[PDB]
């Protein structure tokens, strides 16, 4: 079962399940072949994943895409003496943002990754609303319940991790989810 890759970014360490005070982080790890995007449910890993280090990872789960790191995973350390090397053509390929005219293409959901620049906010109750704009499109960024509370005005650009992709009738639309991670820039 055992893959040996080496960790790209990982992000901050934040609650999930309030009432258990459970947390997670998000990585990006890669093989000389394949990029790997892996919610890590194990907070004392945190040393594991750091920017670089090689590490061995066998009985992750998967589910929408992504591996799961759970207590019945196993993490390993691996010596330097594997020498691993990431085609920097992976590595380009590997964090780039999609565009907003593609993503209200699709009518199979994902869940997507990237950085969009803030063109509107509306505040409607418990929920607010941006608007993310390219120079190919527009569609709304659907926020309700924790990550409300982290502020972003106009013109700024927000690093969103794990967003539903949803299909609306005609268009698309991203929702924040369990999982959901925003970084403001």
């Amino acid at each position: 079962d055992l893959k040996e890759v080496m960790v790209l970014n990982a992000t901050e360490s934040f609650v999930y399940e309030p009432k258990e005070q459970k947390k997670m982080f998000h990585a990006t790890v890669a093989t000389e072949n394949e990029v790997f995007r892996v919610k890590v449910f194990n907070i004392d890993l945190k040393e594991k994943f750091t920017p670089k280090k090689i590490i061995a990872i066998a009985n992750y789960v998967c589910r929408n895409g992504f591996l799961e790191v759970y207590p019945f995973t196993l993490v390993a350390d691996v010596n330097a003496d594997r020498n691993m090397e990431i085609p920097k053509g992976l590595i380009r390929s590997a964090s780039v943002t999609p565009k907003i005219n593609q993503l209200c293409s699709q009518t199979k959901g994902s869940f997507v990754n990237g950085v969009f620049e803030v063109h509107k906010k509306n505040v409607r109750g418990e929920f607010t609303y941006y608007e993310i704009q390219d120079n190919t499109g527009k569609m709304e960024v659907v926020v309700h319940g924790r990550l409300t509370t982290i502020n972003c005005e106009e013109g700024d650009k927000l690093k969103l991790t794990c967003f539903e992709l949803a299909p609306k009738s005609g268009t698309g639309e991203l929702r924040s989810v369990i999982h959901s991670h925003i970084k403001v820039i």
